[PDB]
């Protein structure tokens, strides 16, 4: 079981840590969402110090995502297919922490599982990608990029 | 069983996912390869399709793969010793590229073995992890960047 | 036991390709410490070549990191909290590639407790991490990038 621990803590640390990389990404264009990255950060810190301690995890955070996914997703074209993870610099870079992050979200199930965890945690993780998925395409669109749809 | 599908599948996202921030870069220098990297995508794509359905996966892009080494691998010097992943931007990360890949490969593995994926999954995976290397040197040629080979 | 070996030896290239990005981040700018980075490549080469083998890896390079994390440790501020991983765009990277060290870790562990690789393979990845952590915050200084400290 500590084994799993790690794995789970080391994993969000990679995932904040990618983040971070997207972030400098995102202030170096004019883009605003850079403060929402950081909180994430700090919240996946909040995450991390709850995985090696179950302890609590109030549910703010995730109602938090919910709204920010609202807000974008109402800006974004309809979408009902797979993208090419692309779409520039900084949205490719975000559909990297995306991967990272549903790779976090199934170290931190076997957790919840086990009843070591919070199932918030796990629930923020799941949000986070689609949080994530979300903040691309709007990068994407904000910089004119066409968005790739792919079927045969 | 169920546990290594979505690991397996969450990998291929990965390496999708990092294929096109290394697009991203090639796109903005003057290398005209940015559409076979494209084309990997819509492959990997199918892979994952394949891999959540066993089902059938042609060998069509094992032989593309295969025909785009040989067209690079014939412009190369030769290499008979490993070369620090290195290069250049474009280089440096297709190399990380190629390591994600190899990751996707070991999770599909199990999944062949257990006879709940075609093989030819696995296969286009090992190719594409030497296409990846190969497209790396090519890429580092291209920019007149030095093939740094360690010994002692 | 092979699985497990096929899984260290690929996160191992997975840091070592990871550090040949941030590396092409560092000599674009001018920042002096690329070829100490080009070093810990050769030594992870080493790491490879002894995981696939047990085998003999002397402990030459372990006191060469901890000397450099000596180094800057030195030129830092004190710190006795968590940072976001930020600090710009090397200083993320390296962050990055400091998460990648200790997933590598992790992998190599069961292998040295199983007897099959030598210890000092593990403390070499464990003060890898410690020096990628001391190099981004020297980076993130250098570049007069304020240390982001998330409490709450
Ligand atoms: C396996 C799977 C994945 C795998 C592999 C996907 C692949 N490359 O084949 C991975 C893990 C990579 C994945 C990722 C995502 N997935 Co998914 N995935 C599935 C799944 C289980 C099967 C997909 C499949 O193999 N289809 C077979 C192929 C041949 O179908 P297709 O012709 O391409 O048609 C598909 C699309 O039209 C898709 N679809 C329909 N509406 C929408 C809307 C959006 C935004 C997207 C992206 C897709 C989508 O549904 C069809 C049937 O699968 C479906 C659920 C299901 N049982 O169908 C969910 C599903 C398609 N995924 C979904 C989502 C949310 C996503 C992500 C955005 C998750 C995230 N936050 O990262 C990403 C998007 C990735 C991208 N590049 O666009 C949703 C999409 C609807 C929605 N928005 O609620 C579904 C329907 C699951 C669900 N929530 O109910 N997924
Ligand atoms: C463990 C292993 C790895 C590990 C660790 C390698 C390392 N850092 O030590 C990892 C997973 C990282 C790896 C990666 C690769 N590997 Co490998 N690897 C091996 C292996 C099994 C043992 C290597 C070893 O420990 N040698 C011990 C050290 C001390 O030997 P050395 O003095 O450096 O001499 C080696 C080189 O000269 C090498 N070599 C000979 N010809 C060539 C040609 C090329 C292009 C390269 C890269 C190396 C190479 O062979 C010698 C003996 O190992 C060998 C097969 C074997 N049993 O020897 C394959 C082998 C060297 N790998 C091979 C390949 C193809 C690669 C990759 C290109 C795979 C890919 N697409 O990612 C990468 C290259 C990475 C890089 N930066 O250059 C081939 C090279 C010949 C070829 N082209 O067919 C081999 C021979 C396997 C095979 N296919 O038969 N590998
Ligand atoms: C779980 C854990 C992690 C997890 C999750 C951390 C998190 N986000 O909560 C992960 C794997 C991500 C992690 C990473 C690191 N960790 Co850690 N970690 C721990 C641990 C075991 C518990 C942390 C915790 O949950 N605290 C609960 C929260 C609420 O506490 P807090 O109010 O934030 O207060 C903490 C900080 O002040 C911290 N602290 C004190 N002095 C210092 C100095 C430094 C440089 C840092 C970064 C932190 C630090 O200690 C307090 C108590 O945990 C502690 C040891 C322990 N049992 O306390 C080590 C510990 C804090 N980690 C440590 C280190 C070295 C690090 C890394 C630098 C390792 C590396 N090379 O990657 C990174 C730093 C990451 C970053 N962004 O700053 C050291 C710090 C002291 C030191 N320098 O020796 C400790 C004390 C372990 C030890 N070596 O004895 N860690
Ligand atoms: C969109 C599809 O992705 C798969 N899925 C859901 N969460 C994860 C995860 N953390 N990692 C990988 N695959 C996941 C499910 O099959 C879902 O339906
Ligand atoms: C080049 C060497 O890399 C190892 N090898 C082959 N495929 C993988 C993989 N997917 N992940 C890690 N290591 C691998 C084998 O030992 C091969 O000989
Ligand atoms: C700083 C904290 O990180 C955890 N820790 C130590 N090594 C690793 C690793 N390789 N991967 C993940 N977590 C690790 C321990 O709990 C340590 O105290
Ligand atoms: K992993
Ligand atoms: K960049």
């Amino acid at each position: 079981k500590d084994d799993q621990v790690f794995e789970a803590v080391g994993t969000t640390d990679e995932l904040s840590s990618a983040i971070g990389f997207a972030l400098e990404l995102v202030t170096e264009k004019g883009h605003t969402f850079a403060e929402e990255l950081q909180k994430i950060q700090c919240t996946l810190q909040d995450v991390g110090s709850a995985l090696a301690t179950y302890t609590t995890f109030k549910a703010g955070p995730i109602l938090e995502l919910e709204q920010w996914i609202d807000k974008y997703t109402s800006q974004l074209p309809p979408l009902t297919a797979f993208i090419l993870p692309s779409g520039g610099k900084i949205s490719s870079a975000l559909h990297f922490c995306r991967a990272v992050c549903c790779r976090a979200e199934r170290r931190v199930v076997p957790l919840v599982q086990m009843g070591e965890t919070d199932a918030n945690v796990a629930k923020f993780l799941n949000r986070l990608s689609d949080y994530l998925f979300t903040l691309a395409r709007y990068a994407a669109m904000k910089e004119g990029n066409q968005e790739k749809i792919y079927m045969k």
